[PDB]
């Protein structure tokens, strides 16, 4: 049918705060949202998932993702100096004060196991916990430890489904799904 604009969709369906943060991210990494619209959408999605993940248990998680890079690294350094946790080589999305480990969160259109393996290879850290969500409800987590209960993760998955099917409703899904990497 009628093909829609990804930028319009992103601005209509994501919270304005999230949008601003995503724009800030893309500016920071030199990417133009006006052209890299799928990347823009993905960054919004990943941000929202990180925030929902944090929100599932307030006072447990420090949020790293969303801050400017220097600020984020400052926070990471602070957490390491305060808790004695090993410094990660790449910027994680969260810190878990309860389990005393950083959390890397992935959101993928690809096969979750493969994606997980790529992440676990590309962090080269050992204590950082990895949690991968797909748009079809699949999950993959380090040591099969999923951290949050089924209801919280169900909320996350449901949001992902909503996004996927509104995109599909606008004819955006086909392009978005294969523009990964
Ligand atoms: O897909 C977008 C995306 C964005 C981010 C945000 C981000 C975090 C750190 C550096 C650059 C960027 Cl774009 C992170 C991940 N990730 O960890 O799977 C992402 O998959
Ligand atoms: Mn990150």
């Amino acid at each position: 049918g009628p093909l829609g604009s990804m930028e319009d969709f992103v601005r209509q369906c994501f919270n304005p705060m999230i949008v601003e943060l995503a724009e800030k991210t893309m500016k920071e990494y030199g990417e133009d949202l006006k052209i890299e619209t799928n990347k823009f959408a993905a960054i919004c999605t990943h941000l929202e998932v990180c925030f929902m993940y944090s929100d599932a248990s307030k006072h447990r998680f420090e949020i790293i993702e969303g801050r400017d890079r220097t600020m984020a690294w400052t926070v990471v350094n602070s957490i390491c100096n305060t808790t004695g946790a090993e410094k990660p080589k790449f910027l994680p999305d969260l810190y878990d004060y309860k389990e005393n480990r950083f959390i890397e969160i992935g959101v993928t259109r690809r096969e979750v196991h493969i994606y997980y393996l790529e992440k676990a290879n590309k962090i080269k850290s050992e204590k950082t916990h990895i949690h991968i969500f797909s748009f079809t409800g699949e999950e993959m987590a380090t040591k099969a430890d999923y951290t949050l209960d089924e209801e919280s993760r169900a909320r996350i998955k449901t949001r992902l489904f909503t996004i996927r099917q509104e995109m599909a409703s606008r004819g955006l899904w086909d392009s978005f799904r294969q523009s990964e990497r």
